[PDB]
């Protein structure tokens, strides 16, 4: 941040109403952030209408709201484009500015080559009334481009003779390029954060800010981010939807901020993620998520509904005892659920066949109990028999066989959407990567609200997305990198 002083920093996050947000969109939205707090500074948004809906807008706004960013104001290109029409006259009188009627083709390499455009040299007033063509529409008009009048021959390709406004309330409109700088300093940015893909732009944006006599705008670039396996292209998501592949642009497998919120992202985490680090890993945002989230969450009981083996200890009654216990056992605070048990209890199969005639093992947050004998009708195992023993390093996690109060639980897992890491590119896609499982759940789960991040003991981390009618609950699974 060159030149920065504390209390005079401005930034801004300057996003297209075109579409919805995605992981790379967070980094920069969070680094203008970042840099704007480091210097007790402010931060704009400016909705980026150049070359144009509302309900991206919206969209947007809530994303941040969600990612926990707050700005001053709120801004429109748009809002600008009569003074740039009057920026854009003034270069036309300066000799810096010239219409042109040559075609996208030939334009295209004569930059490639260098050779200066027929209209480079044409009159200033030329230059005025055929900008008023374009400002009007005429059949004239729609064949003219002005482009700013700097250097055809320059080492630098963006320095030669870029277009600063088109004919398509405006029937002509400026780039990009030219919209930035002149937008930028007059809304008072003094660090303009941009990808440093767009490298070659700086010179040309100091260019026309130099060129305006304006306030002149220093320039921060970061690298983008990009992740393995993982496409944030505006048409192939579109085709993703389109297709019935997913079913919306919130779905859990998708590089949206939306998206990956609902999949268990915490903003902390991505933010983190951000600072401490060609393609990125996910393994390494799912890793920081879990150091952050597994202190803070509770822990609840699941088996599997069908593969469920029942287990007898055949000492106790039908007496259903109830046991108040502490969600989290570390952080004391965390509260406490419930715990409800009797002679009677489900575990899971690929525990079940684990256990020998006579070994002893602990049900997790009860007690130890002893293996008796391993009933195996047919060739499977029908029923475990065992023994109270409450007062080993096959620690299991138990439901109490109670139906009328165990909670039924569809869990959602999510493989990546392509198979390749980055015409014919839908060859490489996973269809069958939503895979669903049911189990019972403890009944304590039932306190649960719809975001909360909890974990199945010895399954893994999980979110509660939805609530059915008859208390069924959908859990997407939260990946642990
Ligand atoms: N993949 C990405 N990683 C990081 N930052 C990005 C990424 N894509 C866009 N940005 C930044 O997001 C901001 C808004 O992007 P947007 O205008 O929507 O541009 P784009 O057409 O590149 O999607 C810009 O500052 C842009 O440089
Ligand atoms: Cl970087
Ligand atoms: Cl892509
Ligand atoms: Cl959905
Ligand atoms: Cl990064
Ligand atoms: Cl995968």
């Amino acid at each position: 941040m060159a030149n920065a002083v504390i209390g005079n920093v401005v930034t801004r996050f300057p996003p297209e109403p075109s579409g919805y947000l995605h992981v790379g969109h967070a980094k920069a939205a969070f680094l203008n952030n970042y840099y704007a707090q480091m210097y007790e500074g402010k931060m704009l948004l400016r909705f980026d209408d150049t070359n144009p809906d509302i309900k991206y807008e919206k969209s947007i706004i809530e994303d941040l709201e969600n990612l926990g960013l707050k700005y001053e104001k709120i801004s429109y290109s748009s809002d600008h484009f009569d003074l740039l029409e009057k920026y854009c006259i003034d270069m036309i009188k300066m000799n810096k500015a010239y219409a042109d009627d040559t075609g996208v083709e030939d334009m295209r390499n004569q930059r490639g080559e260098g050779i200066e455009s027929i209209n480079r040299n044409n009159s200033i007033e030329k230059n005025l009334e055929l900008f008023n063509e374009m400002r009007k529409g005429t059949e004239i008009g729609q064949k003219n481009c002005i482009r700013a009048k700097i250097n055809m021959q320059s080492k630098n390709k963006c320095m030669r003779d870029p277009v600063m406004y088109r004919c398509i309330k405006y029937k002509c409109y400026p780039t990009y390029d030219f919209a930035c700088p002149i937008i930028d300093s007059i809304e008072g940015v003094t660090h303009a954060l941009r990808t440093n893909e767009y490298s070659d732009r700086i010179e040309q944006y100091n260019w026309f800010i130099s060129t305006l006599n304006l306030r002149k705008v220093y320039i921060y670039e970061f690298s983008r981010l990009a992740f393995v396996k993982t496409v944030m292209s505006k048409r192939k998501l579109k085709w993703f939807v389109e297709n019935n592949v997913v079913d919306s642009w919130v779905d859990p497998r998708f590089p949206t901020i939306k998206g990956i919120l609902r999949r268990g992202l915490t903003k902390e985490a991505l933010f983190q993620f951000i600072l401490e680090q060609n393609l990125m890993q996910w393994d390494k945002l799912w890793s920081i998520n879990k150091q952050i989230i597994d202190p803070i969450i509770p822990r609840y009981a699941a088996v599997d509904k069908n593969s469920s083996i029942l287990l007898i200890l055949t000492d106790l009654t039908d007496q259903v005892i109830q046991k108040e216990r502490d969600l989290h056992m570390k952080n004391k605070s965390l509260g406490t659920c419930n715990m409800y048990y009797n002679n009677k209890y489900l575990i899971e199969l690929e525990d079940a066949q684990t256990l020998l005639e006579n070994e002893e093992i602990t049900l997790i947050k009860l007690g130890n109990i002893i293996i008796k004998n391993i009933e195996k009708e047919n060739g499977k195992i029908k029923q475990i028999n065992a023994l109270s023993n409450f007062h080993t390093k096959k620690k299991i996690h138990w439901l109490p066989y109670l139906p009328q109060q165990l909670i039924t639980c569809t869990l959602y897992e999510y493989d990546h959407l392509i198979t390749v890491d980055k015409d014919d590119w839908t060859n490489f896609i996973n269809f069958n990567s939503k895979h669903e499982t049911l189990v019972y759940a403890e009944p304590s789960i039932s306190s649960l609200k719809v975001s909360d991040k909890f974990q199945f003991e010895r399954r893994g981390y999980f979110i509660l997305d939805k609530i059915d009618p008859h208390h069924h609950l959908h859990l997407i699974k939260i990946p642990d990198g």
